């Protein structure tokens, strides 16, 4: 229930321990007006002040005048906090307006066509995403329906992603949670305390070339279809075999506990946990945080499943891009499909009550 | 509290404690046999007793022959029962199959078309229901999906629907959950402890006219969407005025607490409250036991959210249908929109460890 706190020389929501629920939110931006856009950004960072410490939004839910829209929803009203963050990330796409372009990040690299990619265009892409994380999703919903009901007119909404349920841990002391496949997902991740593996391979530095960046980090999302049917056919055998790790515990093969260390030899050479490992990409490690999802039925009588897959890094072009080219004979390319994709540059956080989200760029 | 009984006069998930989260699904039948049907339902039982007590279906979700695909998806490993209740209804098309038409329930009325009706067909009706009720959304859907893969052959998922209520572990039990329009909602309900009102509005009795009833209830389900980003442009007073209580406390106009009882000639005539009292009905009261549902965002990047009404009534032609008829000229439907409908006739309880979903049917 408690808070998280908002400002920070980072911002929220990426080593922070991982929420029960997410509402992601993609914006495209409508307004050409710089001056019109950077006033969003200001009264967006003042009610993500309020919406993190779980106040209304303006001047509240009720009791203004009779004659007027209230300054918030009031669907949250009675919450707790939840340990609601609220994580902006800038996309490429934003740099062709306001006379960014030539600040640009050289590590927000366009992700290239992978082997099985079927990418809805609609729910790809977007100038800018709103990563609501909370325990209770009424406290997501209503923060990212605030921003986007603040942003009428200047932003509008191009697709979104809900997650029922986490798929990832930044919290190694804490039970690591399964993705609908039965399988424990996020066992070797890089965990919040883990300051020197978030410096070397999470936040972005000075030095790396883009200062107005420094302390930020880079986000890749897929959207990935899972074949439920397909899956739930296969041995239990085969379902170890895809990953390296067995089911029940999620040790590595041949070892008896979910945490010791891999032996990656003793992995089929397909093995997803044998190729995704930093040891076989020269050292790139990245820091999950996805999610699950249902979205209905596929219209033939099957649930549909899939993993929204969320991972932050330092440079797009030397953490997601050589593992997911890793994983181009991956055996798990049997059972899923990526079917949405969207790449952002996170900046850094907001230092105090003064700043504001993209101060730095803008 | 962790686990709810699974064996009763009635079944679980009516009466008993509204947990946080819903996994509905809708079901249509693919075989012929009964038999066949018969066997399953025992099957989908022995299930339910293990899943409601917190255990993988069969032999399990792993240990088992390595050569054979599990007994169990195993997303529910590690995870407690989280008051899992798991309640089958049995819908009008049902009774069309396995020469059961003349013993469909005159109770279970065909739903008059209704104004403003935009039902979509593909969400609507369905043989068989699921109603799964936790407070872990991850073990509602590996139920449906266990269930559904038990089924695999005989039964398939023709619609699903994820809902959500309060948070409990951060909401206090006694605070009345709001809906996405930001209103308080359940204040005059049918609660499960008040047992003579479930036996005069909820229970169908023996006398009713269908003896395999007895014990059960009739489920009328509507997926409404709300028109979220119109309702938010409306001021607080118009808001006010389509409930007949004002948006803070809830209280009835006029009134100053919550729970003070309606002085219906204070609101306006077409408010919705006032429509929809039993007072205004010759009586009519329902069970309503519905949930919030928000499942992303739609083609004009409006938010996909509304209320997933659900309501228990001992007969649908005195309960659902002459509420619903009187809400004709109620102010909400400006916002709102019906655009799923299916109706269930919920079975007795399974009386012990021998007894089984549909027994007294068929
Ligand atoms: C539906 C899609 C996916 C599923 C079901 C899945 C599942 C898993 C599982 C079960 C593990 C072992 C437990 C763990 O350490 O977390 C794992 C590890 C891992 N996965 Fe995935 N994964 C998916 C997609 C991806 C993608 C797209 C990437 C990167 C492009 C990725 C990168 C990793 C990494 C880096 C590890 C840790 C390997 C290690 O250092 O030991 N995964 N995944
Ligand atoms: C999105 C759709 C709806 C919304 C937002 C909504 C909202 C509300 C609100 C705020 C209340 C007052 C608090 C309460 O007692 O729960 C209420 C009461 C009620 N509503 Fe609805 N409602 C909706 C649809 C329906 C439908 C479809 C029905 C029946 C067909 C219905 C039947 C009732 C009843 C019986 C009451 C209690 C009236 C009383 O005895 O005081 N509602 N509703």
């Amino acid at each position: 229930g408690s808070a998280v706190p908002f400002h920070g020389a980072h911002q929220a929501g990426i080593a922070t321990p991982v929420q029960d629920r997410l509402h992601f939110a993609a914006f495209d931006v409508t307004t050409e007006d710089r001056a019109a856009f950077v006033a969003l950004l200001k009264e967006w960072t003042a009610a993500a002040r309020r919406l993190t410490a779980g106040h209304a939004v303006g001047e509240g839910a009720y009791g203004g005048l009779p004659e007027a829209p209230p300054d918030d929803t009031g669907e949250a009203l009675g919450l707790k906090p939840s340990r609601l963050t609220l994580t902006i990330g800038f996309g490429p796409s934003l740099f062709t307006r306001f006379g960014l372009a030539d600040l640009r990040p050289e590590a927000l690299a366009d992700l290239p066509k992978f082997p099985g990619d079927n990418l809805d265009r609609a729910r790809s892409g977007g100038d800018l995403c709103v990563q609501a994380c909370a325990d209770d999703p009424q406290v997501a919903v209503h923060a990212i329906r605030n921003l986007a009901r603040i942003g009428f007119g200047k932003v509008v909404v191009r697709w979104s992603q809900l997650g029922f349920g986490k798929t990832s841990s930044t919290t190694p002391d804490k039970q690591t949670p399964r993705n609908l496949l039965g399988f424990k997902d996020g066992t070797r991740n890089i965990a919040g305390t883990e300051k020197d593996r978030l410096d070397r391979f999470v936040w972005a530095a000075e030095k790396d070339g883009t200062p107005w960046m420094t302390g930020g980090s880079y986000l890749v999302a897929r959207r990935i279809r899972m074949h439920i049917e397909t899956w739930d056919r296969a041995s239990l055998q085969e379902q170890e075999d895809v990953f390296g790790r067995d089911k029940g515990e999620g040790a590595p093969v041949g070892k008896a506990k979910e945490r010791d260390e891999p032996f990656l030899k003793a992995m089929k050479p397909d093995a997803h946990v044998r190729l995704a490992h930093p040891d076989s990409n020269g050292g790139a490690t990245l820091l999950r945080r996805g999610y699950s999802f249902t979205d209905g039925t596929d219209g033939l009588g099957r649930l549909d499943a899939g993993l929204f897959f969320l991972a932050y890094q330092r440079d797009i072009r030397t953490g997601f891009v050589p593992v997911q080219r890793n994983l181009a004979t991956d055996a798990l390319n049997e059972y899923i499909q990526h079917v949405g994709s969207a790449v952002f540059a996170v900046p850094p956080g907001v230092r105090d009550a003064d700043d504001w989200w993209g101060s730095t760029l803008f």
